[PDB]
């Protein structure tokens, strides 16, 4: 009988070996051939905030040192992002993990979870993270997590850079099981070695994910077969959170459009709550279902966790000029005001261009594209004022949630 | 110390069930008080493919009965959509199934599936199905399954026109869950009298979806803990498909954006896959990831389906002028030609009106209001339907033989 | 010595795209020699008449030359170009076979 | 924030009265600001207070 459907299943194969090809050419085509945006003595002022006098003093102190400054084709000064973070390293400006006021802090775990497909969590959240990383005055050690097995956050120009030299790896899955060589114990040095990777920024870091992570849900069903205390919830907490809380301060986490055991652990173990969403009716209805589903499930999780300290909703794909969606936003501000961000993330062709070349808004400048300037200008400025207002929620709660 | 947290979540939920009721009231205000815009007796010749003499023969056979062809503000025969269905039902034109040559048919079991979301599952499926409905010459019977827990086809101008004769409108999950009176069994009679409801299209019904569906993911996780035989896949097929194929010619399974036990069940059950993946470069990256994940998963499955039959990736919200996205279409065509649909679903404000107003592309006419904009909207949608349904023959001849 | 032609396909033309009989014929063709017949459609409009009467192919003239049979010519040239790349993609997949015969 | 169908309903309810929607240099309906106020006053949309 299933002669032609041996043909047909091994022709889903004889097409996904051609898609194995296709990914080979995708890798060959994405390859970097780019330079990071320069600060032009005014963009430097706007972004870093260093005064011209102190900047001159520091760049001279470094100029007499080993490193040499560089200039554009014109004698006008131009300093690269690498040179930027180097001058920050040598600025002596301490971070939240070096400030005498507060240096022994735990991670500020920030998450982006929506149960609605394709509406913006990936792109908006990676944009938000790369913008928060623009806080060069403070050198945040940031961990981007692409917990969505299909996110491009390991590939999208803030990526998990798995060069050819990269030998082997053990994803969050294998941290949920300790499937590394049984002889070696998973210590934080191992975590730097094969879990924490750079993102072409000397400050921003990441974790990668893989479609094999979907097998985690099957293994969790198997564990429910072998367990009944729902103890897999704490598997994340001890394996990952206790091992990472010692030596980082922020962890960007994308989770995916889905609500699943993996995403249940992401929800629970995390000590902060953010809720991405759009202004559409059905989306907010799904959020209603979400607000019914949670409380009982949190009751299911161990009583040791005293609930998440703050809850806020997000906009996205917000055209800002459609009557229905602004009415929805008004209703949200009417119901959970002070627990929803005011900031708006608009949609424009500039984001499309950014995505198609994979390059985040910061990676490209006006010369790269057309005059979708002010659109990108107000996009990055809303994302940065939104980053400081979410981090100001976190500031006012650096009394509460750090002591629980 | 989660008192604050939980009671506050219940307080959002309490003020927001009010928003749910407000949406229901918005429906009540918006509930049609009207039906599908009728045909003009020339669109009869165009889409129903009946020559003038044949249509006069049909109305000579019909009109002398008690029926009256209701006229609009003018004497022009304003044949209602149901009126047209009845007319050509008894006119003597054999249906696509009842026609003697093709009566041992394997119905289409179509899929729109992409583990990456926001690509246009439900609206592509519903536009395609609705346009397929209006091929009258052979009076196609169509079937559309909203299997998304957050799905919103229920009131979507395939709406809740629910004859209260049904015990309750049980959602596709609640057929899977068996949230039914235990007295009745799963039989075509039970489905007919208790499950599916009319949708302004006598050629269509829907299998519904309510928010509590999400917990069935957990339920089937507990089931997979109960047993590892993976036989859960056959639940959908055996229980529902075999009994619902009786009354319809084309079946569509909207798997939804998830990759959850539900959607492995569907993937296995579904035997023909459209992939409405808006070709945008990062969408295409997520669908290359799609095209690693599915070969492995399908390889894992047992040996009782005839795989899939074709893929016609229809680029959703397409523009044809955006330099980057039209170039992306070119890479579509080049990297993976010979397996993609040439025409497109152009992005138009008509489609956003379709979405937010809980409507379909066809149930509102030009008079409903746009103009040229939506005119070209359904022109493109209906050319795409022609092309699609031609593919449907092209592989359906394979279906009858399997 | 000639080992037959490597591929056979049929074309549409003058395809009004809205006549029941002709779409039924196209369905029957797709039913019989599917994968060996192009899906693309060549519609008929007054723009082609204007093109012919001045001899000028659609590309030689623009909107300022004629009336607003724009979208008709737009979709005509776009169907012809996607059809050109799909026939040349038949030829691509057969640049293994028919070049070596 | 009125959909096209709602605005045509409003002008179907209004225009048959003595009012004329004044056109500009072209036939394009140049609804004056007061004209818009009246239109949506009696169109059936409840005000922020009267609702
Ligand atoms: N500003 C924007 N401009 C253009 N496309 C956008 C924009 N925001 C979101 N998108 C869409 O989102 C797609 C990819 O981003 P995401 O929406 O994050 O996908 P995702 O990971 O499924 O997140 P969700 O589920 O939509 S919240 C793009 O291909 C677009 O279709
Ligand atoms: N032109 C459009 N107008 C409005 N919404 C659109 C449009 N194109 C895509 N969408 C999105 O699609 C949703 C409804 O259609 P679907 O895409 O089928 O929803 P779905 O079941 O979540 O499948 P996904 O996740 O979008 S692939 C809307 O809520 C939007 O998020
Ligand atoms: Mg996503
Ligand atoms: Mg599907």
């Amino acid at each position: 009988k299933r002669e032609q459907t041996i043909e047909n299943l091994y022709q889903l194969a004889q097409l996904t070996q051609q898609v194995q090809a296709d990914r080979i050419e995708i890798v060959l085509e994405e390859r970097r051939d780019e330079h990071f945006p320069p600060m032009s003595k005014a963009l430097m002022e706007t972004r870093s905030g260093l005064t011209r006098r102190k900047l001159d003093e520091a760049i001279a102190k470094m100029e007499e040192a080993g490193h040499q400054f560089t200039k554009n084709n014109a004698n006008h000064y131009s300093i690269s992002l690498s040179e930027a973070h180097m001058l920050m390293d040598a600025a002596g400006v301490p971070k939240f993990h070096e400030r005498k006021k507060n240096n022994e802090n735990k991670p500020w775990i920030i998450n982006v979870q929506n149960q609605k497909g394709g509406t913006g969590k990936s792109m908006t959240a990676v944009h938000l993270a790369a913008c928060l990383a623009l806080n060069l005055d403070k050198r945040y050690r940031i961990c981007l997590i692409d917990l969505d097995p299909q996110g491009s956050l390991r590939l999208f120009l803030n990526p998990q850079i798995s060069l050819a030299e990269h030998t082997n790896i053990y994803s969050a899955v294998d941290i949920m099981l300790d499937n590394v060589p049984d002889g070696v114990q998973v210590d934080t040095e191992f975590l730097r070695k094969n879990v924490m990777l750079p993102t072409q920024y000397p400050n921003l870091k990441t974790i990668s994910a893989f479609p094999e992570d979907a097998m985690f849900n099957a293994e969790a069903w198997q564990y429910l077969s072998q367990n009944q205390s729902l103890d897999i919830v704490r598997l994340l907490k001890e394996k990952l959170i206790d091992k990472i809380a010692s030596d980082f301060d922020i962890i960007m986490i994308d989770t995916g459009p889905h609500v699943d055991p993996l995403v249940w652990n992401a929800m629970y173990a995390s000590n902060a709550l953010l809720i991405p969403c759009a202004a559409k009716r059905l989306d907010w209805a799904s959020t209603v279902n979400f607000f019914q589903h949670l409380p009982t499930v949190y009751e299911m999780f161990p009583e040791d966790w005293k609930g998440l300290e703050f809850v806020r909703l997000m906009p996205t794909m917000f055209e800002d000029d459609n009557k229905k969606q602004v009415s929805v936003l008004t209703e949200m501000n009417y119901l959970l005001g002070d627990q929803v961000m005011m900031a708006t993330i608009p949609r424009s062709r500039a984001f499309e261009t950014c995505a198609d070349t994979y390059s985040t808004v910061f990676d490209l400048t006006v010369n790269d594209f057309e005059g979708g300037k002010k659109t990108l200008a107000t996009a990055q400025d809303a994302v940065q004022k939104s980053a400081l207002e979410l981090e100001r929620v976190l500031h006012s709660h650096w009394s509460s949630l750090n002591q629980g």
